[PDB]
């Protein structure tokens, strides 16, 4: 389908950085791909891995409402 994902960026394309779940190096930054659906909506990139993991991780299994 659309499959936002992205564009691979030449500083930055997809870097998986080191299997971080749903948090790939774009634009320098940290950002994160997963809908509470069928789509993959991007974080406002965070300069913090793990900031960005866990609002994906919540918004993936509460989806969106966390709890």
């Amino acid at each position: 389908s659309y499959v936002p994902r992205t564009e691979p960026a030449p500083p930055e394309h997809a870097i998986k950085m080191d299997s971080f779940r749903d948090v790939w190096m774009l634009r320098g930054k940290y950002v994160a791909f997963v809908l509470m659906g069928e789509s993959f909506l991007r974080s406002p990139a965070f300069t913090v891995p793990e900031s960005a993991q866990r609002w994906a991780n919540q918004i993936r299994q509460e989806g969106e409402v966390t709890e």
